[PDB]
């Protein structure tokens, strides 16, 4: 078996892509934020604390024929960014772009934190890191692409996501007609339950290219490029009035710059990110102030190749029995 579905950014700075999946009998189609940095589906439902729910679609269980209580299970997850949701257990049917898994555990949130329901484009989560990382209890829950494998054509997943435009995640095969010369695969480390992978260096602009070994993970679930604060460093320095800002959070850009493009290795082969990828706009309305799209990582613990990055290539997630990761340029 195979799935397709068209990936959509939420907003006009792709601060994060939404797909739709459809859910029980008959089908409830929710929008979900397919995450390669975690490991649940949990939606917006019917069980959602009310004063939490402003303008997402529900999940409500009790019109699907096909959901049955997973007695007992309840979850509970932190994401980077500080954000949180918890609950109970169902498992469904759920499709993706055609694909179908039955026996799906959907994660029905009882509540969200705030930044959930004040996005109203966001219905949930669907994970696609490593289902060691799945947060039910008493019995941990495989993700959706652990469900699908089996079936699939190839043990594969793809993330082709767009600048200021729709993309694609495919399952199941590799749309060689999606990217531009050959997919570089690179070795990944499973022990934190991520898509860790060794990007090789990187380059500032037209600047020569610095041989380093940067440890991250693949996460389509956040937004920005965070890398070691000695490569950010060299990147804003190349960018007249750039500085890190305390109070802002970051690295801040006149609005009125042209960004350099960066450059990350995979192996011998090389991604880049063209600067208009690396403005996140003002940072409040009206400003003349710009927040930028490669911020450091330290006090993360680890590098995060997020959708900045990842919107530049054509990335391949394969789990085979040996994951490994590829990336094209397109
Ligand atoms: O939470 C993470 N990725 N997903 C999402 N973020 C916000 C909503 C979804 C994340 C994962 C690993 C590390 Br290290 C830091 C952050």
């Amino acid at each position: 078996s195979t799935g397709s579905a068209t990936t959509t950014p939420i907003d006009s700075l792709d601060d994060a892509y939404i797909t739709p999946v459809q859910i029980g009998t008959p089908a409830q189609t929710l929008n979900l934020d397919f995450d390669t940095g975690s490991s649940d589906l949990w939606v917006f439902s019917s069980e959602t604390t009310a004063s939490e729910v402003d303008g997402q679609t529900i999940y409500t269980p009790s019109k699907s024929t096909t959901a049955k209580l997973l007695s007992g299970a309840t979850w509970s997850i932190s994401y980077g960014d500080g954000s949180s949701s918890s609950g109970d257990v169902y498992t469904d049917t759920v499709s993706v772009g055609g694909l179908t898994v039955t026996g799906q555990a959907v994660e029905s949130a009882k509540k969200v934190s705030s930044s959930f329901t004040e996005d109203s484009t966001i219905d949930g989560l669907l994970g696609l890191a490593f289902s060691t990382l799945n947060t039910v209890s008493p019995t941990q829950q495989k993700t959706f692409f652990d469900n699908a494998k089996a079936s699939l054509d190839s043990p594969v997943f793809t993330a082709d996501l767009g600048y200021h435009a729709p993309g694609t995640y495919n399952f199941g095969f590799i749309d060689t007609t999606a990217y531009t010369g050959s997919i570089t695969y690179t070795a990944v480390s499973t022990k934190q339950g991520f898509w860790e992978w060794t990007s090789t260096g990187y380059a500032v602009g037209s600047g020569t290219f610095k041989s380093t070994s940067i440890d991250g993970i693949a996460d389509t679930g956040t937004t920005l490029l965070y890398l070691p604060a000695t490569v950010v460093s060299a990147y804003w320095a190349q960018v007249s009035g750039a500085k890190s800002s305390s109070s802002v959070g970051g690295y801040v850009f006149p609005c009125s710059a042209t960004l350099p493009s960066f450059t990350f290795g995979v192996g011998s082969a090389r991604i880049v990110i063209p600067g208009d990828y690396i403005d996140f706009g003002p940072i409040s309305t009206g400003s003349s102030s710009c927040f930028g799209g490669i911020q450091s990582s330290a006090g993360i613990g680890i590098n995060i190749f997020g959708d900045v990055a990842l919107k530049a290539a054509f990335v391949v997630f394969n789990g085979a029995t040996t994951p490994t990761l590829g990336f094209a340029s397109k």
